[PDB]
This record gives structure tokens, sequence and C-alpha cells, in this order.
């Protein structure tokens, strides 16, 4: 525990120092004495303890950027996916050695601290999580960055599983405070609603608007001990200063604003509330922005100063918003002003999926934001008229292209309004980043090439191995050093070690351990046992109809039943696990969940089976339990229709942590088996070129049932209420889309899926194999480290040379 | 400034102490640095540094408590009308001459930084503020007493004068943090609305409720320099754990519960919501004082353990709540619960004004507390067969004594719940505890006549004379020395300099020095000049016609004709200083704020009088204000209509910081003039047996109006529009009453009061014999200490001995 090199010294006169702090917040902060303390009030003074070493780093690095005055990056975004922060810090300051000492001479067990910590769980999935990732890399690369969102009072809903079924329920992630953010009132900024539009003599004049306030909360962001603090600013709304009681109670209207995190996960709902927090955080940003800009030393220098990138196209107002605010304010002239806002924006686009892209109703934003609408139908019309010239007489290109789209309901689309407003798209895996400009984004990219890149996402080594796995991290460490924790590609050098039987012990060894901790997880939190001696089968993401758990279901069903075919036929054991949360309104994924837990029903109760199978449904998947699971997992299931998950990150997760890929040609997938070598990676199913060509001829999933004895009787038992023998027909909705509008294709990767689900068993059955395939993954994994990714950002997007030089 | 000794000690060590910690709490818990910092952030710099000095104390005051296991007192109350709390912490510790020299060092002017600190404007007026004054006494006087109530997100609104009109503003003291306060989020307790009763096998249940959390938040109350920090709780309104997006916004309807103070000074209004609040204290106020009672070492011993006053019938549902625990829970037989509630609760009354009093519907109580009218009625019917068996065939007198009210809308009369279900009941003054026996409260004192009693209200000498008025304070510890200051009726030596020249001299300069800093508060806070060789004539408390700032007006106005007529006749100059806010509905107090604004429109700036007579409105007038004007007056209005004021406290302020008193025989004024002599008041006007006179005829207004030449040409001056010539009939409403519907009989005692007032005017062309008055009043103001009153409530009714012994 305490001897794991990679966590750092406990200084003697540190460990002291850190005993003498603790002891001081317990008194000062907390007002507690040892006889009335509880774990929480200890895990408090911890949390304070160590939250007091980045307030240094943290002055002076803001500090360095005012007077170095470089590059500043905007990273603009919806969502925070953050997670836990005390074991982050601690990796990120060398102190966790050190504070696991101190607590200890002081008769306590910081494990159990850190398990007090709420999640910052303030995103819904992986697009979340990028930015997560991305803020710890922008730190550890020492570029000034700053991350932009809003403060949700409540985030991503807590998962409640009752009676088999999802229930939500708030998640109050500051009841207890939050030790980490820093209140800042007196930055507070005024955002504005409604009104309209008076064109006068200077010009255009935003009048008669309802006013929120934007109170900033600053988090710190420490670099991986480069002594680099920068920071994540998230707003807060707040009623404007200025019957009676009512008027008072009134205010919470305009505070709701930031009170919760719209809980989709790759769609769309068009609530005006959705589109009030999109323009929260957009103006009160910019006014930031612009203010610093100011202060730094003539809106020509502004895109030498100031990058800002857009997180999806949730934060796309920020271009008619940049727009408004040099043109209507600063009084720049429309040419220049759009100079500089391309100059300045840019857009990451995170799905193809038509129904996850947002698009505006017209008469929404005129009525909310009537200064922008007019904008945007400003910036449509220069904008088609420079297709027309590019393009001439291309009349349907220009009904394709524009930012406005025509029907029952006139929207703006906003993805067109990103990319004309953008000098640089980017996809988030190299499929991906070329199926825009190949279908989706084609006219503009052939419009203009130049603007169109990849960005392969990553995660960071940081919270994703030294702080998840740092068993793994040591192995790791104790053969190559610790320079691969900011230098992933360094991995490759464990290549060397495929034969080495020491580190072949240890890899299983590290594995066993987790999948032990993991199991006592379950036992000590629900009673939950599960065989520790199977094979961790493991599914953990949002829970959509594209990632198909439906077709891991089918495969557990088909385990299921060859087992009750022929009982006596030894099979590899496994817990199959499934998590992630669906969105509250989305009723297909609900019943998803259902189905997962009434199959566990039946198999992890059927004698015949016993420990050989069991299903789990794992509750309230998050970051802390990503952090939990994914350690301990053997087979990491990514089995998404090829075309559809954009990239993934999940996937790299498991990667990195010692778990081998059962997955489809899909995202980043592509390029996890391209650099291990698609021998070392579980492949299966239809490509995009298959799944293209089904479209075209007409997929008809009765094909499948037709000609699958094995998969007739699955949907037969789900059809007549085999698992739901209380309820038959619970299931007919299900076994309904999966034969007659399935949009992902489940049954026509059921047999490739189950096949290379056997050769999975196969390898399993040899360790000394399965973990020599497990080394050529975790070495080849360099790539996906979000280093190497906000580099790329960096060098190719922002014009900035990321550094990991150390700061005094 | 730092040479006044009542001030402390500036020892070396403790202001590098302190100076030490204010650059630790500027850099660790502000993250600031001295390039970036504002005034706002140094002042919450000294908080913090200032705050940390409690802790020890806070946390050895209540182990004290635990082991010693005294009575502990419970003050329940709607209202804490506390005020700022920096200084008032550095009084109570010594810390003041400290502070004020580590922040001179560090270049700061401490009194600068004060100014930063927002109110805890968590009251209305008198009553709210009697309870702040009684938590400092309790503390002062080692009592184990816990002030109980709501944390509203908004107190007392502030006020705004615009157009010579109130207007209302959100008062957000929250803003920019409390750092007084502890949040207490894991002692959060449930309280339940609604629902049902279900009487069965134990007794009765109640169920189906509604739950809202109420979240605790405790903040030190410091004694004078005895090292006691006693304990203000109060709850804050928290959603329970447990479409969807609506489900979450609506959690604000529970925490509504504690958004803000109903602004009613003096007036019942029966709004749900106020119901709402009242029972949220009450049932998590009483879960503390049942689980703190079971962890003292069965329930007859309970109120020997613990004493509950009610402040007003605001918290009178902890007689019902104590019974339904005691049966329901605690599954104690009736008769012996109602033993113990009896002897654990006692009720203090404020007012004798018919809607003043709490009225609530049966109806309303039978939805939101079905269990509470259940014991209610059982309450009722068990007292009213006391008074049948005492009083054996008065029926009126079981009407006039029910706590059921008959009539249209049938109602609970909450003060006969109190008298009922408590030992003790008192006034708040000679006169007013009188009245409730003779009158208002004459059958139950009939039934019960050792269960009333007085305690004559008082104010703490510590805010309001050696924080407010240190140079009054020094001069007087000049010669009498410091244990005033915890026994005020020390002051009675100061009557053995009414002829010392230099102390003649140095009360007047005190005097002087108040009125140039006030007068320099109002240049540099509002622009508006004020004649400082004026006499500060001042009216200050909440507006209401009982109060009579009508008859201010008219003898206003009364200055200014007789000005107009007599140019050349020399008056005493006067500042007419009224200030004070009107309840949002109460139409009548807010033209009587625009009358007193539109009568400064006319005389302000009529030439002929210049500088002799200005009249002024003192805006948003509130606990700090108070300290600042109350020094400077020269004379204070306490002009209630006889039997109307129940004590007064305001009074009792000016009569402690060298102003004269110009009043009716009403509340404290009574007991004032009684122990400085009535020579040494300006009494005036109608007695309470007067004004039962004028009722027995009838009050006919017109007749003085008829009688009195100079009475006619203001009231006609008000109806031809002289001082609203924009608006002729503006004041309508005001003359209309006047003439035809006033309740409190303001042209009886208009001839009187302006006779008084040139009494007063003859004295103050006198300053030796003017100020030898004062010295007169200082000296007897005695009485009225608040250590002096709640010594008084432990002895007469609490059962506890007070003790201003140190603690180590
Ligand atoms: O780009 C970050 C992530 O965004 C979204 O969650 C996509 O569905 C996922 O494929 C991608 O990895
Ligand atoms: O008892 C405290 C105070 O309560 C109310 O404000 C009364 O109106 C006042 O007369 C009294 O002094």
């Amino acid at each position: 525990r305490k001897q794991i090199s990679v966590r750092g010294l406990a200084g003697v006169e540190n460990v002291t120092e850190l005993k003498k702090n603790f002891n001081r917040h317990l008194h000062f902060t907390l007002v507690k004495d040892r006889n009335v303390a509880t774990p929480r009030d200890y895990y408090f003074a911890l949390a304070h303890t160590v939250r007091d070493h980045l307030v240094g780093r943290w002055i002076r690095t803001q500090q360095h950027y005012y007077e170095k005055d470089p590059k500043r990056i905007y990273y603009l975004s919806l969502e925070f996916y953050m997670g836990r922060t005390l074991q982050n810090t601690m990796v990120n300051l060398a102190l966790e050695n050190a504070c696991d000492e101190a607590t200890y001479q002081l008769g306590l067990d910081m494990e159990e601290l850190e398990e007090i910590e709420e999640d910052a769980g303030l995103g819904n999935g992986g697009l979340g999580r990028l930015a997560a990732c991305f803020l710890d890399s922008m730190a550890t690369l020492g570029l000034a960055a700053y991350g932009y969102g809003i403060r949700y009072e409540f985030g991503i809903f807590n998962q409640k599983i009752c009676g088999g079924w999802q229930m939500e329920e708030a998640d109050d992630w500051l009841r207890y405070g939050n030790p980490w953010e820093k209140a800042r009132p007196e930055f507070t900024l005024p955002v504005h609603f409604y009104g309209r539009v008076e064109h006068t003599s200077q010009g255009a004049k935003w009048v008669d608007t309802q006013v929120v306030l934007a109170m900033p909360y600053d988090t710190p962001v420490p670099g991986y001990r480069n002594n680099v603090v920068n920071t994540m600013r998230l707003w807060s709304a707040k009623a404007p200063n200025d019957g009676y009681i009512q008027a008072v109670l009134d205010r919470n209207l305009a505070e709701n604003i930031s009170r919760v995190l719209y809980p989709n996960d790759n769609f769309f709902e068009g609530k005006e509330l959705r589109l009030k927090q999109e323009y929260f955080v957009v103006a009160a940003t910019l006014q930031d922005i612009i203010r610093r800009f100011k202060s730094s030393k003539n809106f020509d220098a502004f895109p030498d100063k100031v990058a800002i990138q857009l997180n999806d196209t949730h934060p796309s107002l920020a271009i008619p918003e940049l727009m408004r605010v040099l043109v209507d304010l600063e009084r720049l002239d429309w040419d220049k002003a759009w100079e500089v806002t391309v100059k300045t924006c840019a857009y990451t686009n995170h799905t193809v999926l038509p129904e996850a892209l947002e698009r505006w109703p017209v008469h929404l934003l005129e009525t909310l934001l009537p200064r922008h609408l007019q904008i945007i139908y400003e910036i449509n019309q220069r904008f088609l008229n420079r297709v027309a010239a590019a393009f001439p007489g291309d009349v349907d290109r220009l009904r394709r292209m524009s930012l406005v789209e025509e029907g029952a309901v006139k929207r703006i689309n906003m993805a067109h309004l990103c990319i004309a407003g953008s000098h640089a798209v980017n996809g988030v895996a190299r499929i991906h980043s070329e199926i825009l400009k190949k279908t989706i984004f084609k006219d503009f990219y052939e419009l203009e090439p130049h603007k169109f890149q990849n960005k392969t996402n990553g995660i960071t080594p940081r919270r994703w191995l030294v702080l998840c796995n740092p068993g793994l991290a040591e192995i790791i460490a104790e053969r190559i050093g610790e320079e691969y924790i900011s230098d992933l590609d360094q991995l490759r050098k464990l290549l060397s070690y495929v034969d080495d039987e020491a580190f072949i012990r240890d890899v299983a060894k590290v594995k066993q351990e987790n999948k032990l901790k993991f199991a006592a997880y379950l036992e000590r939190e629900y009673k939950v046992h599960i065989n520790p001696n199977s094979l961790f089968d493991v599914q953990v993401k949002r829970i959509h109809e594209y990632k198909r758990q439906l077709l891991n279901c089918l495969h557990v069903i088909t385990l299921y039943n060859r087992i009750k075919k022929e009982p006596n036929k030894f099979v590899v054991p496994r817990t199959v696990m499934i998590g992630g949360k669906a969105a509250p309104g989305y009723h297909m994924a609900k019943m998803i969940i259902k189905l997962i837990t009434a199959i566990g029903d039946v198999v992890n109760h059927d004698p015949v089976v016993g420990d050989r199978l069991r299903v789990i449904f794992l509750e309230n998947y998050r970051v802390s339990l990503a952090e939990k699971v994914i350690p301990a997992a053997d087979l990491s299931e990514q089995i998404s229709t090829a075309g559809t998950e954009a990239s993934g990150t999940g996937n790299m997760k498991f990667m990195l942590n010692g778990a081998l890929t059962i997955g489809t040609m899909d995202g980043a997938n592509v390029e996890m088996a391209e650099e291990a070598g698609e021998e070392n990676f579980f492949i299966f199913g239809m490509r995009v070129e298959d799944v293209d060509r089904l479209d075209q001829r007409g997929y008809n999933a009765q094909e499948y049932y037709d000609r699958i004895p094995e998969l007739r009787q699955i949907i037969e038992q789900l059809s007549s209420g085999f698992f739901s023998p209380k309820q038959p027909d619970l299931f007919k909705d299900i076994v309904n889309m999966l034969m007659h509008h399935d949009r992902f294709k489940v049954f026509a990767d059921y047999e490739e899926y189950v096949k290379c689900q056997e050769r999975v068993s196969a390898l399993y059955k040899n360790p000394r194999e399965w973990t020599r395939m497990v080394i050529r993954n975790i070495a080849t994994s360099g790539k996906f480290s979000s280093d190497r990714t906000i580099a790329q950002y960096a060098r190719e997007i922002w014009g900035v040379e990321p550094s990991r030089q150390r700061l005094p």
C-alpha cells in the first residue's frame, strides 16, 4: 500500500505537517473534537488539508500566465464529468504516500475516507468525461487553458435499481459542501434573455431584456507534478439585485437555469431551459474572455490571444455572441468581426446520429435571443453567398448547407452554424472524422477541406492508471521508471516483457488483486456475491440502442441456453456485468435495463447453472465506479454497430487497465486494434461498408430469426414470457423493435458475436497466453493518452506549443 | 481611537498573531494576493481571523454544559434580528484594540472594513431584536441557552426610497457568504407536513406526510469576556432525498419554507407558508431537545432539564408538538405528558392589538397538521373542563376562554393555546403585563393568577453602548471603571457627576462627535447634508399607525408654519429624522413614508426656512443604522398612543446613549421616567385612562379640527395639495383616516405634544442644563439592561441561577 513508489515519498516533516493541518482543520474549519468526529468529518479535514497544497501553485500559475501573456485556451462545455478530487489532487502533487502515512498515524484508513467524497458528476458520459481528461492533460502540458461550464446544483441523476427497474433520484452532490471550489461572487456577471432589438444611430441595441446573474465558482486543475494549477470556472445562476413574498420566491425561476444537468446522452431535446443553460455559459464566459483580452497589454490580435473550443454544438451560441459583442458593443465592422470570430472558434463533433444533433426552432430563438437570430440569419446569407460563388448554380447544395432548416417547424442547424463560424472542425476518431468528410459534412468539406481535422480521443493516464490501478502502475514503473505517466508512448517498452516470467506473473497478480477488491466492494455495498474465479465480462457505458447492450443480452441468454442443453459440458465461468444510466425519457433504454435484471432473475437462480454464469447490473455507473470496475475487468465489451460510436473512451480505459477487448470496427476501436495488432483484439461483425450494404437492400431481421435456431429460441423466450412469467408480455416492445424497427441491426451481428465470444473463452482457458495478449494491449495503449490528443489540439488547432516543463 | 481602554489591549504577540492569521486567510481561505485584494476581501480575512478566536471557547462551552448537565434553555423565535457580528465578537473577546492595531499595521482602516458586513437582518423590529439582545445576555450570564429559529435566505427587505416612496428589494445577506455560521448538514432532521391520522393498536399515527428536511446552521454567541460561547441554531429548508427535470425543479417548493422573512411587524397575516415556517422551527427544534434530553444520563425529569421559551405565539405549535411526541412517539399517558408540557413551556406576549394576534383557521390546521388539530381540540376540552370546575355555570367565560374561536371561519386562538400550555405568561413592561391581567387575558388571570408575570424588556449594553458608542463608554469607564458593562445598575454612580464640570464637558463632547460622524455618514453614503448645529430629533422604528409617525408629521408642519408666520422669531434649529420600514402590504404605512418625504420636499427647499428646519427620511433603518443614528440623537421620539406600545426597546437605546425622551406614558416609557424621575423626561398626552374615557364617549376628530386653528391649517394643507401640488389629492386617505377612522387618536395628543416640544426647545437653548438632564438619564438607564431582564427570566420562570463567572 504505502510501499508503492509511484505514490511518492512520505517525508517525515511532510507527514508531521499534514497531521498538524489535519488537526487544525478538524478544530477550526469543522469545529469538531475527536470525541464527536465522524469518518465524514475526517474526510473533510483531509480534503481541506490537501486543498491547501494547491493554493500557492494556483496563485503562481495564474500570475505566470499574466506575466508571460501566452495565448489562452477556453474550453467551453455544458459538461465536466470530473468524478472525485481527493486522490487526483494527491497524485498530481505527489502527496499520496505522505497523506496515507499521516492518516495512518492518526489511526485512519485514507481509502475509507476517499469513499466519502461525492462525484462531481456534471456530465452524462463520454463527452463530459473527455472535457475532464482534457482539463487534466492541458494542465499537465502547461497550457494557459480555462475550462468553462455550468455549476449544476444537481449533476447526472443517481440511479437506483428497484424491482429490476431504474429509478432516478436527484444527485445532491453539494449536500455536504465542496471543499475544492472557490466561490467568486465578486466576479458575478449579467446574462440577458428575451427583450427586443432596436436598430438606431450607432446600430443595433438589445433592450428590454430579463437579466440573470452568473456567479463563477473556480476549481483548481492540477497538472502532473509540474507545479501547474489551472482553473475550471463553472457559472451558477443568480437572480438579479432589484406581491412581495411571491416576488422573492420567483427568484427561483432565473436560478433554475443552473439547477440540473439534462440527462441526455447522444440525444437532442429542444427544451427552452436547456437553451437558456447553453446561452448562460456562452454569455458569461465571453465576457471573461473579452475583459481578460483587454487587460493583456485592436481586436486584430484577438485570435492570437484567444482560442475558443466548442465541445459539441452545445456552446455554439459563442459564435453569434462573439459577433454580437464585437459588432454591437465594440463597434467593429461585420467583416472584421467575422474574420476574428472564425479564427477564434473551433468545433468538435461527437456523433453522426441525426437525433443527437441540435436543431433549434427559429421561433424559440427569436423570442429568447432576438439579436442572435438576426446575426445567425446574416451569417447564413453571407456563408451561402460564398457557397454560391464557389459552386455557381448548385442550388441543392445551398439548401443542404444552409444554417436554416426548412419544414413545418423552421430550425437552425447548430452544427452548420459551428462549421461556418469555426476555422477548424474535428471528429473524435479517424473513422469518425473520415465519415464526417464523406457523408454528414461532405458539402462543407468540399467548400473548405482545410477546415476538417481529426483528433482521436484520449484518456488521462493519471486518473485512469496511476489513480485507479496503482498496482499496475507500480509493476510498470518497476521495469520502465515513472516517465511514462506523462509520456504514455513509453508503454511500448513493455513489449520487451511478453516472455518475461516475472512480468507475466505480476500482470496476472495485479488483475486478480483488482478482481478481489471489486468483489469486496459489491459484497460490502450491496451484499452481492460474485465468483472470483470467473471471467469478468464487463459492458459499462450509457444505455443506448446504438451501443447494443441488447446484443450482449442475446449472448448471455445463448450461454444460459447452451448450458441448459449440455449441462455436463465445461464452460469458462463468467460474471457478466452490465452498468450504465438510461435517460429518464428513453423508454427502450429503461426496458433494456429491466431485461438485464430479468435475465439475472432466471440465470442467477438456476441451480443447473450455479456459479458457472451470473449476470449482474452494476447500479449507478459513474466516474468513481468506472475507477473500481475497469481495473477488475477481463473482457471489455465495445459492441456498437459499426459507424455509430464516434470514438468511445471507455474502450481506452479498459485497454490501459489490462482487459482484452471484444468489439466491432467502430470509432477508436479501429485505431486500438491498429496499435496493438488485430491479432490481439477480438474483432467481429459488420464493418461500416457491410452496414451500408444492408441499408441499400433493406435490413430484414426476420431472415436472421428464420435462419438461426438459437436466436429464434431466445426471441421466443422473450415473447412467451420466459424472462417475465408474472407479466408474459413485458418485453413485447423490445421484441417488436428487434424484429421490425431495429436501426442498429442487432441480429446481423449475433452469429459473429457468439463465435467471437467462443474464442474469448478459448483464450481464457490458457492463462499464460491470456496474460501475454494483455501485455501486448497495455504496451500499445500509449496513443490513447489525452496528453497526445491535447498536444494535437494545441499544435494543429490552437496554435500553441505544449510544454511539460515544471514551474519553480 | 486605539486609546480607548474599554476596547482592550493591543498585546504585541497578539497583534503579531492576528496579522499572521489575517495574511494566512487572505492566502488560503480567500485565495487572494495583495495585488488583487479588495476591501471586501480584507473584511473577510479579518472576519475569519476573528471567528477563529471563538472556536476553542465554543467547543469548551458546549463540552462544559455536557459535563455539568445544567438545565437547558431553548429560546424559540421566528426572528433573530442580529445585525453585524465582527465588532460584537471583538468587543466580547477583548480583541478590538488588537485587531484595530493589526489592521492599521497592515495599512487598513478596520472601521471601513466593518462597513462591508451585511446585517443578519432576520427580524422585523423590537421582538426580533429582543431575541438578539437575549442571546447576548444569556451567554454573558452563563446560561446553557439555545436560540432556535429559521435561517431565512432573505431577511427583512432592503428599503429603497424612490420618488419619495418605499421600494422593496430582496435582502440578499448571504450573497458573499456568512463567515460566522457553521453549516451542520450531518445533523439534518425530517419535518412532516399534511398527511392523515391513523388511530390503531398503539394509538394515533401520523402517516402519508410530505417530508421537508431541516438543516441546522450554528452560529456562535459570545458572552462578555467570560469565555462563554453559546449557540444560535437556525434551520434551513431542504428537499428530501428520494417528468424528471420538473421534479428536480419542484424541490424549490419545499425549500421555499426558509426563503424569506414575513415582513410584518405587529400584524398577523394567515398565510399557509408562514404556518409552515412556524411548524418547521418547532418540529426540528423539539427533535433536538428530546434527543439531547435522552443523552444526558423517565420524562418526569424533562421540565427539570428543559425550558422552552416561546417568543410570541409564533412557535406556539411547540405545545401540541411536544404533546404529540410524548404521547404518540414516547407513549406517555396524556395526563403525564401534559404535566410535562406545561412545566416545560412559557409564553411571552408582545402586543394587545387584536390584528397582531395569531388566529389560524381550523381548516388550514386540519389539512397541514391534522394530528396537531386533534391534540389542540383535546387540550381545549380538558382546559375548559378546568374552567367549568373553577367557575361552575359561567358559560360566557367558557366561550371567551376557548382555544376555538367560533364564527364564519372557525379559528384557533394561539395565545389561548399558549396560556393553557404554559406555566408562565409574561408581558414585556409593567403597564403591559398589568393590562394583560386586567383586560386581554383577565379570565385566564382569574383562573391561574400565579401564571401571569412581568418581565420588563432590556437591551444589551455591549452592542448598545460599548460597541455603538465607545466614546461614551470610555468617559463612563474613566470615572467608574469597566464593571458596569455587565452590571449596568452601576451607572447610578454617574449621578455624583451632575455638577462635575469635566464630565458635563465630556458628555456634550461625545454627543457632538457622534453627530459629526452621523452627518459624515449621510454625506458619504447619500450626499445628504444636515446642519451639525441643529437639534437631532429622531423617530426610528417600524412605520405603524399606533407608533404615530403621523403625530410627528403634524408637529413638523407646525414648526414650518410657525416659521412662515413669524420668520424673524428665533427657533432652535432642528434636523427631524424619521426612519423605518413599512410592511409591503400596509398601504397607510406606505402613504405615511411618502408624506414624510413630501413634507421634506417643501420644508427643505423653502428659502425662508434654510437650515433652521430640515426633515429627512432615513432610508433602510436596520440594526447597523440604529447603531449609527441613536448615538447621534438629541431627542428620542416615543409617541405611541398610551396603551399600544407593549414596551419598546428603541426608547432604552436612546436613553443609554445620551438623548432626552419625548414620550407618552406607554410601555417601558413609564418605568424609564420612574427610574430617571419624571422631571427628567418630556412626558405628554393622554394616559391609558384618558384614552379609555375617549373610547367610552366616542372619539370625534372633528372636535379637535374645529377647536385648533393650527391643526386645521395643516389638515387643509394636506387636503388641498400643498404637500403634493402635482397630485393635489395624494394624501386624501391619510386625511380621511385622521378625520374619520383614527383608532390611535392623533389629534387628541396634538396640543400637548406641540407644547411639550416647545419645552424641549426651551431646554436645548441651555446647553449646560440639557447635558445635566442627559446625565440624569444615562445614570438611571441601568434597569434596562437585558442582563437584568434575563436574570429575571432565569430566576422567576426557568428556575436557573445566572452566573457571570468566567470559564477557564
Ligand atoms: O468524444 C467524446 C465522446 O462523445 C460522445 O459520448 C460519443 O458518443 C463518444 O463516442 C465519444 O467518445
Ligand atoms: O417585546 C419586544 C417588542 O416586541 C414588539 O416589537 C412590540 O411592539 C414592542 O413594544 C416590544 O418592545
